[PDB]
This record gives C-alpha cells, sequence and structure tokens, in this order.
C-alpha cells in the first residue's frame, strides 16, 4: 500500500467515516487526470487506492470532500474540500500516508513518508 | 479589506515573509480564473487583494507557493503548494482572514470570519 489517506474529526474526537475523496495525477499536457478514488472506512482510513507499479513519479492531488462530510452532520463548513498536492516518488518509491484533521472552519494535513 | 491572508512559519516561529500566492475564482465552466495575487509582508500578511464590490459570492481558491518558501530556506518540503478552497457567502457584513501555518511536511489553515 504505497498511498493511504487517514481522516480524523477534531470536533467529535473520532475517525471521520465515509469521507469521499478523489486522487488526480498531473498529465504531460499539465491537466489533472483521474487517478483513483474511494471513501474512508470505520477507522477513518482509505487503503488500496493504487499499487507500486501504477504509482509512478508525478504530481498528485488528493481532493478530500470535507464539505459533504460536515453537511451530513448538519454543519455548514467553510472549505469546499481539503486539497493536498505533492510530488511523489521523485527519489524512487516511497510509502505515503496523507492525514487530515478536520474542523468546520479549519483543517490540518500532514504526510508520513517512509522507505 | 474584505479578504486578507496571513502566513506563519512553525519551524522558525515567525511570520512567513515574502510568500507568493494567487487567488482564483471558480468560473461557469469549472475553470479557475485569476482574481488577485501578491506576496506576504514582513508581518506575514497580504492585504488589499480585493474590494467589497468585486468580492461577490462564489467559490474561491487561494494557492500559496509554500514550496518556493521552503526552498529559499534550504528546507526540503512535501507539498507543491498549499490550497485553500472556500465558498464566500453573504450572511451579514463579513470580513475574511484566511490563515496558514506552515511546516515542511504539514500545514494548517483556518478562517477567521468577522463582522
Ligand atoms: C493533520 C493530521 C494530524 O493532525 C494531528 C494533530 C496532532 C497529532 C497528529 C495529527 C495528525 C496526524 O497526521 C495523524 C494522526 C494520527 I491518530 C495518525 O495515526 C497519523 I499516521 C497521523
Ligand atoms: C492555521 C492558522 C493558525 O494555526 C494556528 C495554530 C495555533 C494557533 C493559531 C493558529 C492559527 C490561526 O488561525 C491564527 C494565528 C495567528 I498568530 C493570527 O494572527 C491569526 I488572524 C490566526
Amino acid at each position: 500500500c504505497p498511498l493511504m489517506v487517514k481522516v480524523l474529526d477534531a470536533v467529535r474526537g473520532s475517525p471521520a467515516i465515509n469521507v469521499a475523496m478523489h486522487v488526480f495525477r498531473k498529465a504531460a499536457d499539465d491537466t489533472w487526470e483521474p487517478f483513483a478514488s474511494g471513501k474512508t472506512s470505520e477507522s477513518g482510513e482509505l487503503h488500496g487506492l493504487t499499487t507500486e507499479e501504477e504509482f509512478v513519479e508525478g504530481i498528485y492531488k488528493v481532493e478530500i470532500d470535507t464539505k459533504s462530510y460536515w453537511k451530513a452532520l448538519g454543519i455548514s463548513p467553510f472549505h469546499e474540500h481539503a486539497e493536498v498536492v505533492f510530488t511523489a516518488n521523485d527519489s524512487g518509491p516511497r510509502r505515503y500516508t496523507i492525514a487530515a484533521l478536520l474542523s468546520p472552519y479549519s483543517y490540518s494535513t500532514t504526510a508520513v513518508v517512509t522507505n
């Protein structure tokens, strides 16, 4: 699992469950091409998005649909989505965990990158 | 000043000075059109982006060039940029501060919306 995404809820102190997200990869013409998508599980984690063969060098974007998550909880959030953009595998393959911690008007994102 | 941006540095404990950013407004065809841009001041703030007349309801994206900021300090960053995508809503007189707190492998953003 070279790319995993973990989402937490800072209001409830819990994993953020059923959070949809889309992953895009920048193509040679500099447009965003669909790469993978999914939703977080009961643990707030989304596994199995890609494989080591498919996950080549490039610039990737993870668009986390935080708006839908908050609205289903009756909260009108500030952000449309949390957007994480990064170069992957520039120095050879890595494993990437993209984490997001969500509040209605704020979010943080970090990456844990291992060899 | 209906819209202001402030950027802090979590490694140095200081405003993030000379950080470039562009603001985009979502167009009818889902494209991002340039709206405003600038560089943060010695206080890490960017003022005068727009006016109340021009800053109408809609979806806006602030794209913060965090990669160049870290490169200039000699620090290897994870993100290509920090993106903040939000809907501007007319519900009372509102002034928006978009803030970002930067680390090489992590960032946080929040909105301080006041009257
Ligand atoms: C931005 C997301 C985030 O905010 C934080 C605030 C305080 C401490 C950690 C975090 C954190 C994490 O990244 C994170 C949390 C867990 I639990 C975890 O298992 C993994 I891997 C990553
Ligand atoms: C993500 C932005 C952010 O990260 C933080 C981490 C800890 C405490 C506060 C913050 C903070 C702020 O909102 C913020 C900070 C300052 I100083 C400020 O002048 C204004 I307006 C806003």
